């Protein structure tokens, strides 16, 4: 397998699994396919039963990169079904197989805490999100209903008690803060009521 | 102790540890401090030696939340020194101690791959980043040198070979794509030459 193609199988976006309006999908990524062997075939399995459905390929200098995407059903993922990507290519000893599923274990509700805002010309607004399981989570910010994209979020990290925690921080203009704009950190997780919660912070007297 | 104060100690942002112009800091977060006991005091230790430099506090209904930040030295963090947060409050049996350091293990260079773009009115541009250790990493996007914030990045995940891998997804206007704008996927990691690599993606004939 060394110098040959590598395969990566990605779970669906947490946000996608937790909204009926969107469609969650697993993604099977193949890079470093040899110039001599462009044909790459994908076989998808849900718990064992083969499914459908085309794969997307492009040339990158000496090699090929191929991505295959399969829609999943919200429930199948949340209920813990196992998804398998099988990648076949003429240069491979035996087809490569990858497997992904939602972590099993008792779900635990995240707890969200806005923190003391801190300070030239910009303000840091932060949210702690902790006590959650599994680690699949979506953390976002908004203001006046519209999204705020200038934020960092730490990857979930395991706590002593076996739950996960993270830290999200949003940078805003000092003046938008001083003008009393309401800023919110929204969290989506399977263990929350309505799969959603929100905590707000503003400058108010 | 339940359900008194809980403490969370956070490492410095990867981007801050890897740029000479920024200040990396460890952050000690205390939540659910009882109304009756506002005083929270902080002891900071690097490898076991007390350092100095105040904490911010605020009331949230019936509780207090307190955050204490300590500037660290780039070299100290990368060299694997151990940071200790010790939190003292009158409601605690014994003061609470939290400890953090860079994971030890042989550093491995991330490998960065732009992937085939995919198609309403919007284009998904994607980057695979894999083969890296430790998981401390920063991933961002630019167009014409300016930052693009409308992306999502999976938390680093452990690969069978002991290294980490992730997937980052930027959403762009179809028209900015068609107009030939160069979109760039910037990665920062300790094992990279210059601590930085860029892979770019555009529509070109």
């Amino acid at each position: 397998l060394l110098g040959g193609p590598s395969v990566f199988l990605f779970p669906p976006k947490p946000k996608d699994t937790l909204m009926i309006s969107r469609t969650p999908e697993v993604t099977c990524v193949v890079v470093d396919v040899s110039h001599e062997d462009p044909e790459v075939k994908f076989n998808w399995y849900v718990d064992g039963v083969e499914v459908h459905n085309k794969p997307r390929e492009e040339q990158y200098n000496s090699t090929y990169r191929v991505v295959s995407v399969l829609t999943v059903l919200h429930q199948d993922w949340l209920n813990g079904k196992e998804y398998k990507c099988k990648v076949s290519n003429k240069a491979l000893p035996a087809p490569i197989e990858k497997t992904i599923s939602k972590a099993k274990g008792q779900p635990r509700e995240p707890q969200v805490y806005t923190l003391p805002p801190s300070r030239k010309n910009q303000v840091s607004l932060t949210c702690l999100v902790k006590g959650f399981y599994p680690s699949d989570i979506a953390v976002e910010w908004e203001s006046n209903g519209q999204p705020e994209n200038n934020y960092d979020t730490t990857p979930p990290v395991l706590d002593s008690d076996g739950s996960f925690f993270l830290y999200s921080d949003l940078t805003v203009d000092k003046s938008r803060w001083q003008q009393g704009n309401v800023f919110s950190c929204s969290v989506m997780h399977e263990a929350l009521h309505n799969h959603y919660t929100q905590k707000s912070l503003s400058l108010s007297p």
